[PDB]
């Protein structure tokens, strides 16, 4: 009878308020914080009214209606947001749709700066609620497409870091490494979110469904293809709605399928226990990040149903996709250690083959070498992992990063130096975060990270194209979007830059800089050094890097910094210029 009272009761006053806040923030991104805190109170006083009497006036209205109604209460709506106020003249079906429309994705607001640990902790003390609500409001208005409940999930992890660290003697050493982790986790989570909706739009349902099938069947290797199909179907509807940006429609669609999975739990996965015992607002998130189930191990084989058994072209022509979907389902679940793309890379190969064999005299003997063709497709990413995780051990994260720097700068020297550095730094991290895992969980790991990075890297070329090559892979299918980069070859067309002493003039500042800064500084010159002399051997370059490692010491450990950087520096650039000939 009352949508509001209902949401209140199973959500709770605490979470209800937080969400209302995030909600209004994602829409009225220009209104001040103190302004929303009022709305949230206004709205919460209301809800409480319905919980007491479901019949109380307006409690019968739909949330989409009540919401829109309040939004149109903002007097400065016309002045502040303008065009968006026009929405208030249409009635509900259109109105809400009209709001989702004029919702700015990335509004021009000032970069949020992280205050001093001590000022943070102190602010967290006098008024911890308003402290978090304000930063919640700040993050919200900056990412209006971000799933509220998930945003609320990060919020609490932040309060646990402030609760724990602001009590320690060494606050900074406690707080800082967590704030860095959370930041990088929310960034990753946001990018994937914006990444999923992009794929759904560029390649469409089929590709998305294929993807989902392989991933779903990897997690639930015991569920039957029928169930997987069901879920993959419901799933895609969810992401279509959530992408569209309607909070309520997306919140319910996710709640439903979460209930369906938990009720039919025993028919899906054994590792869904906990997730199903959690509250409404967390079940979904829980399930989505759930672990793989153990595989039947009583499994037959694939060459039996997909390479041998005549009547494959019969079963294939009857329902081309379901058949292929079965292949995936079948192959995926037997390989939780492959990357989803890898699997889609195989399914496609199979599709391609079936299409060039079911149209020949004796098909049975045309596609009997297929599996043999999966071999190279599998080993490429497998070799890449070992190779790169081996090197990451031979050198630290930092020393490893420099290897990539030199490696990629050579591929696309055209790319901006500050870009090559950042990109090269993130790749190193992916390497450290994943190489820690055993062979089994490696490939899936790399895929998770490499996916966002590669996209983030592509979105830039999107605004400032530089290389036709980087542009060729960025546009290609998500399934070829990675092996393409791995295929780039050192650019021989590139014409070396000209010397600029300034770029190789290091004044005694570096001596007093944080590791983050000392590196970025050194690394930036490294890229510049390769852009200048791109034909330097891994040998020639190692040398210059050595004569520079010592140099830094000899001048930031000597009684006359500044003189050492100018006198000794002239010797490096000179000697170096000559070494690299
Ligand atoms: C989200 C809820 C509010 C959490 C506040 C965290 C402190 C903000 C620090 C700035 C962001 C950063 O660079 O880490
Ligand atoms: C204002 C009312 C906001 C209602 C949002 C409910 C979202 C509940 C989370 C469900 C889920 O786990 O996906
Ligand atoms: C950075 C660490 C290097 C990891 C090797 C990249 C392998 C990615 C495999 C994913 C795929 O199959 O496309
Ligand atoms: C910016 C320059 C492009 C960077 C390419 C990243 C591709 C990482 C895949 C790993 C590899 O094959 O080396
Ligand atoms: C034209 C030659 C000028 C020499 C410029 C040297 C730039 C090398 C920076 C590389 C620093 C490597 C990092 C490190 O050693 O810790
Ligand atoms: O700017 C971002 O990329 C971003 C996104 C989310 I969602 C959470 C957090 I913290 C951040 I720093
Ligand atoms: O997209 C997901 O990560 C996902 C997966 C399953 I399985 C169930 C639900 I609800 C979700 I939101």
């Amino acid at each position: 009878k009352s949508e509001v009272a209902h949401r209140f009761k199973d959500l709770g006053e605490e979470n209800f308020k937080a969400l209302v806040l995030i909600a209004f923030a994602q829409y009225l991104q220009q209104c001040p914080f103190e302004d929303h805190v009022k709305l949230v109170n206004e709205v919460t006083e209301f809800a409480k009214t319905c919980v007491a009497d479901e019949s109380a006036e307006n409690c019968d209205k739909s949330l989409h209606t009540l919401f829109g109604d309040k939004l149109c209460t903002v007097a400065t709506l016309r002045e502040t947001y303008g065009e968006m106020a026009d929405c208030c003249a249409k009635q509900e079906p259109e109105r809400n749709e009209c709001f989702l429309q004029h919702k700015d994705d990335n509004p021009n607001l000032p970069r949020l700066v992280r205050p001093e640990v001590d000022v943070m902790c102190t602010a967290f003390h006098d008024n911890e609620e308003t402290f978090l609500k304000k930063y919640l409001y700040e993050i919200a208005r900056r990412h209006p497409y971000f799933y509220a409940p998930e945003l609320l999930f990060f919020a609490k992890r932040y309060k646990a870091a402030f609760t724990e660290c602001c009590q320690a003697a060494d606050k900074a050493a406690c707080l800082l490494p967590k704030l860095d982790e959370l930041r990088d986790e929310g960034k990753a989570s946001s990018a994937k979110q914006r990444l999923k909706c992009a794929s759904l739009q560029k390649f469409g349902e089929r590709a998305f469904k294929a993807w989902a099938v392989a991933r779903l069947s990897q997690r639930f290797p015991k569920a039957e293809f029928a169930e997987v199909s069901k879920l993959v179907t419901d799933l895609t509807k969810v992401h279509t709605e959530c992408c569209h940006g309607d909070l309520l429609e997306c919140a319910d669609d996710r709640a439903d399928l979460a209930k369906y999975i938990c009720e039919n739990q025993d028919s899906i996965s054994s590792k869904l226990k906990e997730c199903c015992e959690k509250p409404l607002l967390e079940k979904s998130h829980c399930i989505a990040e759930v672990e793989n189930d153990e595989m039947p191990a009583d499994l037959p084989s694939l060459a039996a149903d997909f390479v041998e058994s005549k009547d494959v072209c019969k079963n294939y022509a009857e329902a081309k996709d379901v058949f292929l979907g079965m292949f995936l389902y079948e192959y995926a679940r037997r390989h939780p250690d492959y990357s989803v793309v890898l699997l889609l890379r195989l399914a496609k190969t199979y599709e391609t083959t079936l299409e060039k064999c079911c149209a020949a005299a004796d098909p049975h003997e045309c596609y009997a070498k297929v599996f043999d063709e999966f071999k190279p497709l599998v080993e490429e990413p497998q070799n890449l992992i070992k190779q790169n995780c081996e090197l990451f051990e031979q050198l630290g994260e930092y020393k490893f990063q420099n290897a990539l720097l030199v490696r990629y700068t050579k591929k696309v020297p055209q790319v901006s130096t500050p870009t090559l550095v950042e990109v090269s730094r993130n790749l190193g991290k992916v390497g450290s975060k994943c190489c820690k895992h055993p062979e089994a969980k490696r490939m899936p790991c790399a895929e998770d990270y490499l996916s966002v990075v590669l996209n983030q890297l592509c979105v830039l070329h999107e605004k400032t194209p530089v290389s036709d090559r980087v542009t060729k892979c960025c546009t290609e299918s998500l399934v070829n979007r990675r092996p393409c980069f791995s295929a780039l070859e050192v650019d021989e067309t590139y014409v070396p830059k000209e010397f600029n002493a300034e770029t190789f003039t290091f004044h005694a500042d570096i001596c007093t800089l944080s590791e983050k800064e000392r590196q970025i500084k050194k690394q930036t010159a490294l890229v510049e050094l390769v852009k200048h002399k791109p034909k330097a051997t891994k040998e020639q370059l190692k040398a210059v890097m050595d004569d520079f490692a010592a140099f830094v010491e000899k001048c930031c450990k000597a009684d006359d910094k500044e003189t050492c950087f100018a006198e000794e520096g002239k010797k490096l650039v000179a000697a170096s210029q000559a070494a690299l000939g």
